């Protein structure tokens, strides 16, 4: 059984807990904590690309009013984002399974742009999300895991001085 697994879940929750924000800027701003992924269960001698894109958790804009983060009143539904490629895909599955998959190389940014950067509506609540897709075989497949310990509210810049405070201890 394909098993994946969040690595550093116990920092994620840090996060978590006080509401976990990302920053997203015109150019592109990579994420911290990083998604680090454990994978087993891959064929080592299939081939896969890894891929990660975000879900939008509500359809509604949040805003930070007196130090607590609420929902907008007025739902809009939200296309889904752009899908980043791990620059290591495509790759054997055991490649994939020597060490934790990590996306420290995707940027978020809030402007359609060139390519790589992943263009996040500001202040939307997000879920990470990847699908391992089984290539180059006959049989083509997608398994798809979700990251609710990951979620964030996309930023321009940090509202809760919480969350600044832990980005700095940990990075
Ligand atoms: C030209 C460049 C953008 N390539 C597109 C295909 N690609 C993959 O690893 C994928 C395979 C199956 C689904 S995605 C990365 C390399």
């Amino acid at each position: 059984e394909l098993r994946v697994g969040l690595e550093e879940s116990e920092l994620w929750l840090r996060f978590k807990e006080l509401t976990n924000e990302m920053i997203v800027t015109k150019n592109g701003r990579r994420m911290f904590p990083v998604l680090k992924v454990n994978v087993s269960g891959l064929d080592p001698n299939a081939m896969y690309s890894f891929l990660l894109d975000f879900v939008a958790a509500d359809n509604h804009r949040w805003k930070y009013v007196n130090g607590e983060w609420v929902p907008g009143g007025k739902p809009e539904p939200q296309a889904p984002s752009c899908v980043y490629i791990h620059p290591d895909s495509p790759n054997f599955g055991a490649h994939w399974m020597k060490a934790p998959v990590s996306f420290s190389k995707v940027k978020l940014t809030n402007k359609l742009n060139g390519g790589g950067q992943i263009m996040l509506n500001s202040l939307h609540k997000y879920e990470p999300r990847i699908h391992i897709v089984r290539v180059g075989g006959p049989q083509r497949m997608i398994t798809s895991h979700c990251f609710p310990e990951t979620q964030f509210i996309a930023v321009t810049a940090y509202q809760n001085e919480e969350i600044t405070a832990l980005k700095i201890k940990y990075n």
